[PDB]
């Protein structure tokens, strides 16, 4: 009875499809941009980093909201928000520009609460046994939304107005709303149809006593040295993902010319060849832990470097290679790829170095390190105008740049184990 298809996994079957929503509703307007030019504008980096300046507003507050309000309310009303807000995104580019960025800030305003609150709901509908499973699959729900909402919204530009995305999408997240609401439940205690059984999880949830003091000592946390190497590394790993994940599309219809239906297809490539890289970079990691002695840090530290600093390398030569089509779709491609090694580096140290306090410091770490989600697109369509190879070039050469200062600082900073100020 316990085994699949029932009760938990249930749950996790809806979160999945419901970040396959979630994150589609931020990468589709980067195709849609490509489509919309209709209308005129210049440095429109603002508009594709708009949805950060409400991202890094919320992704604090997430924590303090989802204890109080609830992981069930909390998420439902996020994921409606944006998928209304996503339903009047034309009539807001109509309006205007500043409409539309301020609509595009409200929206992320919604997207960035999801993470705490689906976190705070397995904080109690996760046995801990089998949580890495469940929150594997959940947050598998956001690769492959990219992925496939790449894709999508190119097939829907070319065969019918841009616009229809900006509904398409929209209306599936309300459907989203108009089911979850009558399947989920806060807790497994309230919830309905759970029938009989199923108090492995009451059960293993009170013997554990997860419950902790939760003194949250700020003044040691920003004085610790490896949380702030964590966050420019994390800052840096960032920098490079959102440039490469606002702009690609751009890049492509400027520079290499490429259609729609292409823009679509071969910029989805990217991020399918990252989530098959993660997959198969957990056993890779679990192979190098078991059949080498290394230590966490050293593994920590060599996965960084072989996810940041081979993006570098490989994005420094999607520049310099010209208007090859094959050859820089290869080359952006194993970029995207090599840095999924990556998942295996910052993620997996939060938790490391301080295993009773996690969250807190997800919180820091990635607050600090959406700065670049602000700061990158309005830094990166700002520098080229004229849509050239060498101003191309520049923006890449910068990135390469500051993914090999945040891997040096990273090696050379990052201490693992468990640190002083987080024990009991």
């Amino acid at each position: 009875a316990p085994v699949c298809c029932s009760a938990r996994y249930n749950l996790a079957i809806l979160a999945f499809f419901g970040f396959f929503i979630v994150y589609a509703l931020r990468v589709n307007l980067s195709v849609a941009l490509v489509d919309m030019v209709q209308w005129d504008a210049e440095t429109q980096g603002w508009i594709l980093g708009s949805f950060f300046y409400g991202y890094i507003i919320t992704q604090i507050p997430g924590g303090y909201v989802a204890s109080k309000i609830g992981g069930k309310m909390l998420l439902g009303f996020g994921i409606l928000g944006t998928a209304v807000l996503t339903l009047f995104t034309p009539i807001a580019a109509d309006l205007g520009v500043g409409p539309l960025i301020v609509l595009r800030a409200l929206e992320g305003l919604g997207e960035g609460v999801t993470f705490p609150a689906m976190h705070a709901m397995w904080s109690s509908w996760a046995p801990p046994l089998e949580r890495s499973k469940l929150l594997s699959i959940s947050y598998a729900g956001a690769q492959l939304g990219t992925v496939i909402s790449l894709p999508l919204s190119g097939i829907i530009c070319y065969y019918m107005n841009w616009t229809y995305v900006f509904y398409f999408f929209g209306t599936i997240g309300i459907f989203w709303f108009l089911l979850w609401i009558w399947l989920v439940s806060d807790t497994p205690q309230k919830h309905k149809r759970i029938s009989h059984y199923e108090k492995e999880y009451i059960l293993s949830s009170l013997r554990n006593q997860l419950s902790s003091q939760k003194s949250v000592p700020w003044v040691p946390i920003l004085k610790s040295l490896p949380l702030w190497a964590i966050v420019v590394a994390h800052f840096s790993y960032n920098w490079t993902f959102y440039t490469l994940l606002t702009l690609l599309p751009t890049y492509m219809k400027e520079i290499l010319r490429f259609n729609v239906q292409e823009n679509g297809f071969l910029s989805s490539l990217p991020y399918l060849g990252s989530w098959l890289c993660m997959i198969l970079s957990g056993q890779a990691a679990d192979n190098l832990r078991a059949k080498w002695n290394f230590s966490t840090l050293c593994v920590r530290r060599i996965f960084s470097l072989i996810g940041m600093i081979g993006p570098a390398v490989f994005l420094v030569a999607a520049g310099f290679i010209g208007c090859d089509y094959s050859l820089a779709v290869a080359f952006l491609t194993i970029s995207t790829t090599l840095g999924g090694f990556c998942s295996s580096g910052f993620s997996i140290n939060h938790l490391d170095i301080a295993p009773s306090y996690a969250g807190i410091l997800l919180g820091i770490t990635n607050t600090f390190a959406t700065i670049p989600g602000m700061v990158g697109p309005v830094i990166a369509k700002s520098l080229t105008p004229d849509n050239t190879v060498g101003e191309w070039q520049t923006v890449f050469y910068i990135a390469a740049a500051i993914n090999v200062f945040g891997a040096i600082f990273f090696t050379l900073f990052a201490k693992g184990e468990v640190q002083n100020w987080a024990l009991n």
